[PDB]
């Protein structure tokens, strides 16, 4: 037997490593140029919970994107990289997923605790970018 809880995702993560960010960057269809300067970008993620409710804000050190919804409700996000979606979060399996969608194509970002060190996954298509966040 073993527990996962949303609530175990809340708290400030600092990136330690990364995979795959720009081939993932590259499905998204950010350009070559934004995608290599963006792979040196080391933001952290700062998670809170209520409800249902979770809140995660990317903080660089001089920008600050945030997103905020009720788990199981679509909304409007804008994200880094400048796409217009439709984001649904759901908690399942341990996992926070994030089920993006804009211009008929789709994206998932899941975030998932594994020897409390924070995991996120972003998959679009065939491409991955996996990365390991520690706890601050």
């Amino acid at each position: 037997s073993h527990m996962a809880s949303l609530k175990d995702l809340e708290g400030k993560w600092r990136l330690m490593e990364s995979h795959g960010f720009e081939e993932y960057m590259k499905e998204l269809g950010v350009g070559l140029a934004l995608r290599k300067m963006a792979a040196m970008a080391k933001p952290d993620c700062i998670i809170t919970c209520d409800g249902n409710n979770i809140t995660v804000k990317t903080e660089s050190t001089v920008k600050t994107t945030v997103f905020s919804c009720n788990l199981g409700e679509k909304f409007e996000e804008t994200t880094a990289d400048g796409r217009k979606t439709e984001t649904v979060c759901t908690f399942q399996d341990g996992a926070l997923v994030q089920h993006q969608q804009w211009d008929g194509k789709e994206s998932t970002i899941t975030r998932k605790l594994k020897d409390g060190k924070m995991i996120v996954e972003c998959v679009m298509n065939n491409a991955t970018c996996t990365r390991v966040y520690e706890k601050v």
